[PDB]
Formats: structure tokens, sequence, C-alpha cells
């Protein structure tokens, strides 16, 4: 029926040999997808993610600071000009920085 | 001195891991070389054709058609509006097409 094909579209959006995808023993994508010598991290469904492509490596997968990062940085590009919305900061390992500040106060995080 | 210098900046023009070349019983250069799944093409200096790499696979180095082809249409764009200079036609594996033409006359070729 129409409502069918309405959910085919939405599923469809962001939709693309040899390549044998590694599952888990639960039944799940493995996080890191490999073939013919590129390495790149995957979704729940199993979809690559934009950066995460590595030659030649094995990529480490985004960890909570920086998805929470990539998230709040899209949305500082709708606050007016001469705005500021929080945005944490990461290592490059991921890790939260010690101190995060925000209108002129600051904290230490977990 | 000098002339030494103008020597290697003229000799760096167009410079750049584990990569280990391979050579011909000759000691020059094998024209296809290969690294962490990718192969590209080499001229006599060893240095990379601009679309040589092929990523999982073997290339066809150019042949006499293609680097001709590729030579008269660096020229092409140096005539004026609405003029032609001849520029012959290659089939995909690089060989010339029977037929070649040129302001309303035509030849088979070799």
């Amino acid at each position: 029926d129409l409502g069918d094909v309405m959910e085919m579209v939405f599923s469809s959006q962001g939709c693309g040999s040899l390549f044998v995808p590694a599952c888990t023993a639960e039944g799940s994508y493995e996080e890191v997808q490999c073939f013919a010598g590129d390495c790149w991290c995957v979704d729940a469904q199993g979809r690559e993610l934009a950066g995460s492509r590595v030659r030649g490596g094995r990529p480490r997968c985004p960890t909570e600071c920086e998805k929470q990062r990539a998230r709040m940085q899209s949305l500082l590009g709708s606050q007016p000009a001469g705005s500021s919305l929080f945005v944490p900061a990461c290592t490059s390992k991921g890790n939260f920085l010690p101190v995060q500040c925000f209108n002129s106060e600051c904290y230490c995080v977990d």
C-alpha cells in the first residue's frame, strides 16, 4: 500500500564486491568492517560512517565526547553571529578534557 | 655552486611507508608498482602517473594512441574558439581506431 511506499523511500535515504561483513556472536554487526585493505566503522544497521574509513589500518570508532562534539557543532551552525552555544572538548583519543567552560564558568567533569 | 642549486630545484618539480619498489632484471623500474592493495604505473624515474592508480587491481599502462590523445588534447585547449586540431581516437584497450578523420578527410591507419 501507499504507506509501505512511504516507509521504503524513508528507509532508502543513504543507500548504495566480494565484501564479507563480520558479525558478532549475538548476530549484530561488528562495528569495524574491512575489505581489500580498507577499514571503516558501522552503525547498528551496518552503514558506514562518513569519516571512519582508514586505509592500511584499523580505525578507532567515535566515542561519547566525539559524538556530542559533532552534534553540538551541527547546531552552532544555526545560532546567530557572535553567539556561543556549548561545545565539549575532546582529546585525540576521544576522552573528555578535564575542564569544561561556558560563559566564563568552568567545571571539572568526569 | 649556484648552477647546482638551479638543477636541484628543476629536478624537484613533482616530488613527494614500507613500500618496496619492484625492479627489472636490467635494474629499471617495473612499470607497475603496487603497495597495500593499490597499483599504479610509473615512468623511467619511477614517478607515479596522474590517473594510473587503481584499487584492488592491476592497471593497464598508457599506450601510444592514449599518450598522443592526451598530448593533442592539452594543445586543443590553446587553439581559438571554433577551431579544430587533429586528435586521434583510441579504443578502450588503447589501440587506434581503424579510421581517422580531419577537416572532412578520412584515412585508414595501422
